């Protein structure tokens, strides 16, 4: 089971623009089932970069894009979650890391971050729904206004209200 | 849990500066420094490798890897080296020439053949005569720095060899 390995959006479809894009199918009994074969990418004819499972359809959608792929948008139904496998979502940091989507939810210093949609240990006005492009989800550490100290998150010690993330530089030679 | 981890038998690493922080305790197996690591209770750092010495059943956990400025890759039979794939970067810069991730493949989906067989594809790519390019496993490799990036000999016998499909560091915003 590697669904756990997989990064998840609640209510969440991907649309293609392109038609030239592909997409498979598949009737399934659980998410899981999506993600191993997703994992293992047997009998899809393209790298599967990520996976909708369909809860009223019990379809998975294996894709060769992610919801940053060109050509592709989200799209809203209670009944879609979105699992975007990590080895496409890019893991460092370009400039300040404004664009940062990984998942290191983790501060420097080893301090596992707060959720930005929680007010505990700290109270702060990084709501999600200000932050629209920024991806102020789950407790990742981002950097939304784009400061001088890369990725940060409010952290769960209460003696620390913030920490800057240890993500690395995609390229600094 | 050791799953999400980048394996490199035989291989320990030495920190030269000296202010880089690790943490060490003798435990029974390399499943249980994994399950330390990605949890990462108890470690004042992110932990983004560690090694499991096999001879005194002693974890080290890493605030580094190997791509990290000045840390000392070394042989050791007893060593085992395990690298978070959320460190080890997961995009490509220029051809691909450096790209050391785990993604194994094809741009069409199909699993890469081993470096090291010969089946169903026979080449003079082998490990020994490629040092530093890490032809390990079956991953997706570039050791001469080829137009199309990574790339590997196919498991399918009607394929000699196709490029993965890893994406620019420059693809996304
Ligand atoms: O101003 S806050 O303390 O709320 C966040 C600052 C981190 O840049």
């Amino acid at each position: 089971n590697t669904i756990h390995e997989f990064k998840k959006s609640a209510k969440t479809t991907l649309i293609k623009i392109d038609p030239a894009l592909k997409i498979k199918t598949k009737k399934v009994n659980t998410a899981d089932q999506c993600a191993n074969r997703c994992t293992r990418n047997k009998g899809l004819p393209f790298t599967c970069k990520a996976f909708v499972f369909d809860k009223a359809r019990k379809q998975c959608l294996w894709f060769p894009f992610n919801s940053m792929s060109s050509g592709v948008k989200k799209e809203f139904g209670h009944e879609f979650d979105l699992y975007e496998n990590k080895d496409y979502i890019r893991n460092c940091i370009i400039g300040k890391g404004r664009s940062y989507k990984g998942t290191v939810s983790i501060t420097k210093s080893g301090i596992k971050c707060q959720p930005w949609s929680s007010m505990i240990p700290h109270e702060h006005s990084f709501l999600p729904s200000s932050y629209r492009g920024k991806d102020l989800q789950e407790n990742y550490c981002r950097n939304p206004r784009g400061e001088e100290g890369g990725p940060w998150c409010f952290t769960s010690n209460p003696e620390v209200r913030y920490e800057v993330c240890d993500i690395p530089q995609c390229s600094e030679v």
